[PDB]
């Protein structure tokens, strides 16, 4: 399983994402607040899932050959059955710091999904022109959820306790930065216009996976806005 070059990169992204992962279980243990409850829960399941489909890409469950272009060409499929479950997790974990209402996070939650789904649509298409189609439309369902989490939550965020208000903008800003490079990796390398080789490519995802899920974590859980205000 070692002639992939970058093994190195899903084997480091594999004990990264385990390593989180048992850091923020132990962490979570005695927490009786409700409240911080639902957020440990909610946390420490996005590294768990993140940490078997790397290691199914490491051990090489996680990868097909799909043709296009003249070729047959690498496609880690694992990851999207990752960001299927992952990325809407880290959204509900936004959308309950502000108190969202409930047809907000349907349209958010549904929206994500349709983001993954095409992408992952996208990558399996074996007519050359026609992935990029479906990019265009994952990243218009990116776009929505953007403009929700700046014209929709931070305008809630403002009316509540500070220490809440405070972190949502972090959280924000961390999310809005990365997020929006995944469907830049994704054009420019192996699944679109093949520029960057596909061992550089996996470098970033990496790079990007564990600063969403597990930097966003740490961020979160050491933050009193997960708690209920009590005396
Ligand atoms: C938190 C502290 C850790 C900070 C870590 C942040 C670094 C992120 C790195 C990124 C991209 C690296 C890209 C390396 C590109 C090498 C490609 C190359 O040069 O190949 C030459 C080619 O053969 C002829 O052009
Ligand atoms: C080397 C280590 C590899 C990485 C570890 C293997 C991960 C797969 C195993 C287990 C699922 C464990 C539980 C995952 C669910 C955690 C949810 C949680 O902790 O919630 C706390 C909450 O406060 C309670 O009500
Ligand atoms: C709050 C909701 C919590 C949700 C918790 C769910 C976490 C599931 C995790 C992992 C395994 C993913 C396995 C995906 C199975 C794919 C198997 C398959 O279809 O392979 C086809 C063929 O055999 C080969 O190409
Ligand atoms: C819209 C309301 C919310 C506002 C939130 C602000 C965040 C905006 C950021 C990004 C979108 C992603 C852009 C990806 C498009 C890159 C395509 C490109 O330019 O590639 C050119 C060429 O192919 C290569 O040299
Ligand atoms: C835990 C991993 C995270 C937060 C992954 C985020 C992934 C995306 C925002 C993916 C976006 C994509 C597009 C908008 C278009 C091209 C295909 C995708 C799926 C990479």
């Amino acid at each position: 399983a070692t002639g992939r070059p970058e093994w190195i990169w899903l084997a480091l992204g594999t004990a990264l994402m385990g390593l989180g992962t048992l850091y923020f279980l132990v962490k979570g243990m005695g927490v009786s607040d409700p409240d911080a409850k639902k957020f440990y829960a909610i946390t420490t399941l996005v590294p768990a899932i993140a940490f078997t489909m790397y290691l199914s890409m490491l051990l090489g469950y996680g990868l097909t050959m799909v043709p296009f272009g003249g070729e047959q060409n690498p496609i880690y499929w694992a990851r999207y059955a990752d960001w299927l479950f992952t990325t809407p997790l880290l959204l509900l974990d936004l959308a309950l710091l502000v108190d969202a209402d409930q047809g907000t996070i349907l349209a958010l939650v549904g929206a994500d999904g349709i983001m993954i789904g095409t992408g992952l649509v996208g990558a399996l298409t074996k007519v050359y022109s026609y992935r990029f189609v479906w990019w265009a439309i994952s990243t218009a369902a990116m776009l929505y959820i953007l403009y929700v989490l700046f014209f929709g939550f931070t305008s809630k965020a403002e009316s509540m306790r500070p220490e809440v208000a405070s972190t949502f903008k972090v959280l924000r800003n961390v999310t809005v930065v990365l997020w929006s490079a995944y469907p830049v990796v994704w054009l420019i390398g192996s699944e679109g216009a093949g520029i960057v080789p596909l061992n550089i490519e996996t470098l970033l995802f990496m790079v990007l996976d564990v600063s969403a899920k597990v930097g966003f974590g740490l961020i979160l859980l050491r933050s009193r806005a997960i708690f209920g205000e009590a005396e």
